[PDB]
């Protein structure tokens, strides 16, 4: 119902290690931190759905940056 401050630095090691140098990763666990917690412990646990919501976050902050 929102991620611990133990669990949000968890999301965001998992971002930094799916995302290049430079990417908005305190803005993209931003994101990944406020999804509901069965989406959160599955971000953690499979790297590939970890890459997919990392991506169309990053996607979502282009998209905004306009």
């Amino acid at each position: 119902g929102g991620a611990s401050v133990k669990e949000r630095e968890r999301l965001l090691k998992a971002v930094i290690s799916v995302t290049e140098s430079g990417a908005p990763v305190e803005d993209i666990t931003d994101m990944i931190a406020s999804l509901p917690k069965k989406d959160r412990a599955l971000a953690l646990f499979n790297p590939e759905f970890l890459k997919q919501k990392v991506d169309e976050a990053k996607d979502i902050l282009d998209i905004t940056d306009e």
